[PDB]
């Protein structure tokens, strides 16, 4: 079981603002002590489908959280739907929900849960993706590990942009990053 | 399969952008299961794109290098990259002849569909920035697109471009790493 | 044996300007002919701990060097301490110091040592990381392979920034890159 993923089709699997308003494509491949991750996002409807900052100046960011319990299982408060996340089988997923994926969780010593101790920035990775694949439409994808509550582990994607986009569909290029694995 | 498909890493020209063997593309593809970890750099040694001067030629701002593969993952002759040294790695060179299969290194067609009249999504593109001559003030964009060429089953296209006005700058780049979802 | 690392704790292991003034977290995971690297830096004391370019406009960069001999063993003149640079075991290291790691070394034909032959830029990788995890606090991390002398192989991290930061602690987000291995 070396890859946990959302199948790479275009069917909605994530709820940002309203039910199933987006397709998060996330592939986590275990390369031993590091997880190699590849991510992209297609928003298909709702509030974040077409960005028009002339009309809505305040719509400049949104968040997608993946919350996991002690066994690396996705919790239902996550934005990504549970039915859509599992180990890879061909171009699809296994038939039944996995029970353990601790080896794909962000390492708690590298990336500790919030506490009264000093918080370090190494639990964040920043990247830039491009809306519609156009070079002049960058948006930031900030990924943070284990900073959510109500979970043993978490991966949070905070998307934001600073440009004033007018009628730009929120569907992105892909970004790769890695993180240190719990086991 | 943790093998590596590569161009070998010396600097002998192995690619044709504007004229025969005018450049050396160094591309290393390593299979990490469902993802291919890729490392790429480029050295142009002659011809039109060797030395850039956007004051005399402001129109020269981009070029393309295409790798075309057949259904077996074999590089096709009409790719910009020459077939002679694109092969699986054996030490600092290649295995004795020519792989026949490398489908496991090809860009996934569900993730990155060939052109059609269905909506074209941006996820088949990865943008990166590399630097000419290793200088921090000489960025150029390397845009990599998967499976968008025709006359092939799979493809990897590198579109190089720059918006800075370069003056007699040699086009040889730093390296960029990206990954993509593997077909198998 | 597929991972050479600094361990993921925050105990200082690197000397930039003064003894153990920082924790360099570096994980090298061998993915065959390519090494997948993940790096971040936390400076805890000394000259590069708090950056203030109003006060010291001259402090705009520093370097961290890892020098290796023919066997891939870290030389003591590296900025990183030999103490906790070893193959991984859980969240720590193996008890005994390794004696060979040539397969983690940057390839000499791809990245040759300086000579009177033409020097090419492919032995460099540039990335951007963010101080304190703030998006408006970018710094460049430039990594160069095999350009140091007095070693068979080397990996050098050159950090620099161009913005005038005022009392910004140098602790970074993480960055991932890869390089061609010697064997
Ligand atoms: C693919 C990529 O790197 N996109 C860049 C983009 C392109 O370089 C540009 O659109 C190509 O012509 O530039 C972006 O920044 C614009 C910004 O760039 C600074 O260097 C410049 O000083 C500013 O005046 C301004 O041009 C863009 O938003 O278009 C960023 C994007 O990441
Ligand atoms: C390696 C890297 O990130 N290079 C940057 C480059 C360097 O940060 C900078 O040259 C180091 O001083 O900065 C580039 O953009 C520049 C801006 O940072 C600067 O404020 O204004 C410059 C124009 O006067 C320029 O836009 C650069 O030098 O081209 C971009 C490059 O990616
Ligand atoms: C995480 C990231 O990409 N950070 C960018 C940063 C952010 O996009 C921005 O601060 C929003 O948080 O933007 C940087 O570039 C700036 C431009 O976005 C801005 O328009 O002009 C600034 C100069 O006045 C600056 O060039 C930044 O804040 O430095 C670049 C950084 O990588
Ligand atoms: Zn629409
Ligand atoms: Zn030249
Ligand atoms: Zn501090």
């Amino acid at each position: 079981t070396r890859t946990l993923w959302t199948t790479p089709d275009t069917s909605p699997n994530c709820t940002i603002a309203q039910d199933k308003d987006s397709k998060l494509t996330l592939v986590l491949t275990k390369c031993g002590s590091q997880i190699l991750a590849n991510v992209s996002l297609i928003v298909v409807a709702g509030k974040y489908h077409i960005i028009n900052n002339k009309t809505n100046p305040e719509i400049k960011s949104f968040t997608i959280k993946l919350l996991f319990n002690k066994n690396g299982v996705l919790l239902d408060n996550s934005n990504l739907g549970k039915a859509y996340w599992n180990f890879r089988s061909g171009n699809s997923n296994v038939s039944t929900a996995y029970e353990k994926a601790i080896g794909f969780m962000p390492n708690l010593v590298a990336y500790p849960k919030p506490s009264n101790s000093k918080k370090y920035a190494r639990d964040i990775v920043y990247g830039t993706i491009y809306l519609g694949g156009k070079p002049d439409q960058p948006a930031v994808i900030k990924t943070t590990f284990n900073q959510e509550t109500g979970c043993e582990y978490s991966i949070t994607f905070d998307f934001s942009w600073s440009k004033t986009y007018e009628n730009v569909e929120f569907e992105t290029t892909s970004f790769t990053f890695s993180y240190i694995a719990q086991e």
